[PDB]
DNA sequence: TGCTTCCCGCGAATAACG
DNA sequence: CGTTATTCGCGGGAAGCA
């Protein structure tokens, strides 16, 4: 297979059987696993690159478009990630978006088409 | 040390299946 | 199709890099 099962406390871990990665769900061993196997490849549709995770695809992908789907709700700045926009808000508005904080809405991705989730919209 | 990308629990969206 | 099985978008902390 790809993993063994490891249990403590009655509490199951699936461990990489290449690195020894402990997962808590297997799906997310799965996930990871495509690193190693590359079983499945994910290639920019814009360029050369080839990923081993389908968000890491998009999230690359996204750089090509220019979208900036983060957008802060103090001063109405937009940001192409989570990291800039929350970098932005904690440096310019000394404040945290962590928790629940309605500091940043994510707008839904319309420069490519990804799967889009209600809530967003 | 400030970008930049990676990571993984979680669960909504959707493909597979019966 | 209903139903379950799979994919992968998302947060936000970690790790990588120059
Ligand atoms: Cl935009
Ligand atoms: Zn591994
Ligand atoms: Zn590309
Ligand atoms: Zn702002």
């Amino acid at each position: 297979d790809d993993h063994y099962e490891l249990i403590v406390d009655g509490r199951v871990y699936y461990i990489c059987i290449v690195c020894k990665r402990s997962y808590v769900c297997l799906t997310s061993l799965r996930r990871h696993f495509n690193i190693h196997s590359w079983e499945k490849k994910y290639p920019c549709r814009y360029c050369e690159k080839v990923f081993p995770l389908a968000e890491y695809r998009t999230k690359h992908e996204i750089h090509h478009t220019g979208e900036r789907r983060y957008q802060c709700l103090a001063c109405g700045k937009s940001f192409i990630n989570y990291q800039f926009m929350s970098s932005h808000i904690k440096s310019v508005h000394s404040q945290d978006p962590s928790g629940d904080s309605k500091l940043y809405r994510l707008h839904p991705c319309r420069s490519l088409q990804i799967r889009q989730y209600a809530y967003l919209s």
